[PDB]
């Protein structure tokens, strides 16, 4: 219950929210049917629409009109946008060159520039493009101030999902919004698009900024406009606002708008249709820039132009249906649509199976449009797992397609030529940035970068402290003209010891054999060298990674590689290697097939044994420094060692040998040389964080050799590569997976092919940035390059994501 009874008279468009059943003036009220009585009265006139005209300057104050041409009205705060040019011979502000913008150029009593983010819904970073000769306010906008080619937005592209990531730097995992659509069952309810209940905060996890910004005495205006409040009225009231005396006026704004996604859902991402609302997008911005140049705030506010997602081709008869697979279907819900959740139609039932069912999704049509996942063996990278909120089943579907349960639920719910909630990584779904202002740079091209690093952006631009979030601070440093953050390295933890040799032959007890036993001063000298790091400088070429947490491991040197050998794990945590464009591949000899060799600088019980393998049925092993890629016969006994050593299923190996053997000499060649850095993960709770020892739920038979969930390597070269890896000037070049290691390859299927077919596929969808890998390890990389610490940051973010252009 309202008490609806009260006024909204002086009142209009109010910052702070009053308590029930007082009657609310605040632009929220219409959304939780709690406006005073007059509120459309007063607070949404519409009287003589929204421009000046020739015969409407200098008039009498009438209240009544929406905005205002009299004399008055610019110290009122109150003027329709296009005032000064239809009254005053002015310009519109998309008609004046562009000048860089150096210092603030602020009214006396403005602390800090405001910040002005203006979000578009569904804004495909082609429309940038594509759609140019229409969108002039938004094009000057982009090439005088910063822009990237593209944004990424989180997965799932959907809108709210990356809404709330734009305002928290959060995955939609720990921010808690999962999807358009959702079911808790520690809450027991459901959230839909449709509904009161999407207005429950306990949906709702993180520090938005807005939040962030009030705890930290900076006011912020609303970041939600209710639907039916048109846009130029929003426009009006951020106007308005920033007319506010000093102690009352906002310092953060924020504007939206629901095109084009709106009509980009009725008639596919460039429809003929689609011009009309893009001209209305620049029309507003051109309304909120006139506005801005009015109040001589135009050189003063940094305006973020950015939007959450872009929009694909989809229509119903693109759609897959699940009763063609199942028997059961009755038995399961299905989240549909551009991504597929599915769960247990009732609790009580013990006889559902989610092995069955995946089982009975995988690979049953040649041109099936969608892979059943159970979440923990995602792509890394989407980082879609650890909430309670998503379900353990689920369809990535291809783009340009839907899956729904039965045919009934499409009919009986073509509606629609748009779409959009595929992988993060589609051309389609990328999305827009543009920062344009004082604190911007002028004329800039930035990389394309992730939508989760756009709050500690926002935070810096505000003076504020980032709550805790999933960007990486300092990585987006080059946007910017004056950087309030100055990133450190994070300090080692643990520090290595270099064991040299400490034990004969003799006292291990590990079931291994080799055939080696065949025997010079010269080469006596030389192999001691590299057993103390002569070679170190080759294959370790950006320092050794550093441990960030509590343990012991040992720095392990040898000819062709050099590793941090894990005692507590029993295998290394990394290992590292440079191939040269020259290098050469050779096979593994005959008599060396079945060998491994005890390492005489590690104690046996701190070593892997044989036997172990031998009796577990399931599980083999493979190295991390491949034998096939030694760089002579003498050296090639180094990558037998039995601490080169890690569990790998056979099923496994066929992806790893592929990779070793073929891949690495490629990416050599094509990039002139490459530096490998390889290792293993543990993520058994699927947080994306590094395992502690006691979180391992699998060890090899009978031993306490941990099996990883997964395989990293992070492959370096230069950026100029017309210069080696091993000498290079300036700026690198990486891109890098995560494997998940499983027992089978039910996840490729061509995999009955020849690995030629499909390991190459299998690697590039696991592709990740090294950050990612940083979380899972608890390592970092890129200690000692000569490049500046902000540069490695963004290195550390980069996604090579294998799309056309
Ligand atoms: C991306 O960035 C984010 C943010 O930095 C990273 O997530 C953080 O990771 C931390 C480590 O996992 C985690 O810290 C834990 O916090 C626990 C309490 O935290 C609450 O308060 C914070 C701060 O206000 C709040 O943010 C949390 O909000 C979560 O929960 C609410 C309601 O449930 C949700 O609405 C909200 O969306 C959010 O959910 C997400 O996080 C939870 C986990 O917290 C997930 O389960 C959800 O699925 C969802 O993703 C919390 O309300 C705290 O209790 C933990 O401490 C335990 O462990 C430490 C180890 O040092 C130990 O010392 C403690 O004693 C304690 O152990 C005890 O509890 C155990 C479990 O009950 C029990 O087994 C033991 O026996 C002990 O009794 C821990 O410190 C932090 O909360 C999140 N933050 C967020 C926002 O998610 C994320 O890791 C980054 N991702 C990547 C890939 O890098
Ligand atoms: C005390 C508390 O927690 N809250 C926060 C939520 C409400 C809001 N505060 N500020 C707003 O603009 C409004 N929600 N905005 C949003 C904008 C985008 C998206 Cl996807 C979701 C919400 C009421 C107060
Ligand atoms: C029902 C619900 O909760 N949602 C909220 C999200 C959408 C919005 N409706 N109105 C808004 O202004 C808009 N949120 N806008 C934002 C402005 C800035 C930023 Cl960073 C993020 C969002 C659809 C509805
Ligand atoms: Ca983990
Ligand atoms: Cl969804
Ligand atoms: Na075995
Ligand atoms: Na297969
Ligand atoms: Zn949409």
């Amino acid at each position: 219950w309202t008490a609806t009874s009260g006024s909204c008279k002086g009142r209009c468009f109010e910052l702070q929210e009053v308590g029930p059943p007082d009657c609310r003036c605040d632009n929220l009220c219409k959304s939780y049917s709690s406006c005073c009585h007059d509120f459309d009265e007063l607070c949404l006139k519409t009287a003589r629409g929204w421009e000046c005209t020739k015969d409407r300057c200098g008039e009498v104050r009438n209240e009544e009109n929406a905005c205002h041409c009299s004399e008055d009205c610019l110290s009122r705060g109150d003027c329709c946008t296009n005032y000064q040019v239809v009254c005053k011979g002015e310009s519109h502000w998309v008609d004046d060159d562009c000048e860089e913008i150096k210092v603030p150029e602020c009214p006396a009593g403005f602390v800090r520039p405001p910040l002005i983010i203006f979000s578009v819904d569904g804004f495909r970073a082609s429309y940038m493009k594509k759609g140019s000769k229409v969108m002039p306010n938004i094009e000057k906008l982009r090439s005088c101030g910063t822009h990237a080619p593209y944004m990424r937005p989180v997965y799932p592209t959907k809108t709210f999902p990356n809404l709330y990531t734009l305002a928290t730097g959060l995955y939609p995992e720990s921010h808690g919004i999962v999807g358009n659509s959702m079911y808790d069952p520690v809450f027991d309810a459901s959230f839909h698009l449709r509904g009161r209940e999407k207005f429950n905060h306990r949906w709702w996890g993180g520090q938005p900024l807005w939040i962030t910004a009030t705890k930290q005495g900076v006011r912020a205006g609303t970041f939600f406009w209710s639907v039916s409040i048109p846009h130029e009225r929003r426009i009006l009231t951020i106007l308005q606002w920033l007319s506010l005396p000093d102690n009352e006026r906002p310092s953060v704004y924020a504007f939206y708008s629901e095109q084009p996604d709106f009509s980009g859902h009725k008639y596919g991402p460039f429809g003929p249709e689609m011009t009309n609302p893009l001209r209305e997008i620049d029309k507003t911005v051109g309304q909120l820039m006139d506005g801005l140049k009015q109040l001589r705030l135009h050189r003063c506010v940094n305006v973020i132009f950015v939007g959450d997602h872009g929009m694909e081709d989809v229509t119903c008869d693109r759609t897959e249906f699940l009763s063609n697979y199942l028997t059961n279907v009755d038995d399961i819900t299905l989240v549909p649509g551009t991504l597929g959740r599915i769960r247990a139609k009732s609790i009580n039932n013990s006889k559902y199976d989610p092995k069955t069912i995946i089982a009975a999704l995988t690979c049953k049509k040649p041109d099936q449009h969608f892979k059943p996942y159970m979440k923990q063996h995602l792509p890394k990278r989407l980082h879609y797992a650890n909430n309670r909120r998503i379900e353990d089943i689920h369809l990535l579907v291809d783009r340009r397609w839907h899956v729904a349960r039965k045919p009934l639920d499409v009919y009986k719910k073509c509606f629609f030529q748009g779409d959009h909630g595929f992988d993060n990584k589609v051309n389609s779904m990328q999305t827009v940035f543009v920062g344009y202002g004082p604190t911007f740079k002028y004329r800039t091209k930035v990389p394309p970068f992730e939508n989760i690093e756009l709050y500690n952006v926002m935070c810096d631009l505000l003076g504020l402290k980032p709550a805790p979030n999933n960007g990486t601070h300092g990585s987006l440093n080059h946007l910017l003209r004056t950087n309030t953050f100055r990133p450190t390295m994070p300090d080692e933890v643990s520090r290595p010891n270099y064991p040299g040799i400490m034990y004969l032959q003799s006292e291990f007890d590990l079931g291994c054999t080799c055939d080696d036993k065949v025997e010079n001063k010269l080469e006596e000298l030389n192999k001691r060298l590299h057993t103390k790091g002569s070679t170190k400088e080759r294959h370790l070429l950006y320092g050794r990674p550093a441990v960030l947490y509590r343990t012991s491991y040992d720095i392990l040197y040898h000819t062709d590689f050099e590793s941090g050998y894990s005692e507590i794990f029993l295998m290394p945590l990394w290992t590292s290697y440079t191939i040269s464009k020259q290098a050469e591949v050779s096979s593994i000899p005959e008599h060396l097939t079945n060998c491994v060799r005890p390492d005489v600088r590690v104690s046996p019980g701190f070593s892997q044994n044989c036997l172990a393998y031998k009796n577990d049925k399931q599980m083999s092993y493979g190295f991390l420094f491949p034998p096939y890629l030694s760089s002579s016969p003498e050296a090639k006994y180094d990558a037998f060692l039995v601490t080169n050593m890690v569990p790998m299923y056979p099923a496994f190996k066929r992806v790893w040998a592929y990779f070793q053997r073929v891949l690495v000499k490629k990416y050599a060649s094509e990039r002139n040389g490459v530096n490998v850095i390889s290792g293993p993960i543990f993520d058994y709770n699927y947080d994306g964080l590094r395992d502690t020892e006691d979180e391992i739920k699998q060890y090899v038979e009978g031993s306490s050799i941990p099996v990883p969930t997964h395989y990293y390597s992070i492959i370096t070269s230069c950026l100029d590569f017309t210069q080696p890896a091993d000498k290079c000037d300036g700026p690198l070049s990486v891109s890098s997976f995560i494997l998940p290691h499983r027992p089978d390859n039910d996840e490729s299927c061509n995999s009955s092919e020849d690995e030629s077919k499909w390991v190459e596929e299998l690697m590039k969808m696991h592709t990740a940035r090294v950050r990612d890998i940083e979380h899972l390890t608890g390592l970092d990389f890129y200690r000692k390059t000569s490049r500046s610490y902000s540069e490695i940051l963004t290195l550390k973010t980069y996604l090579h994501t294998y799309e056309s252009e």
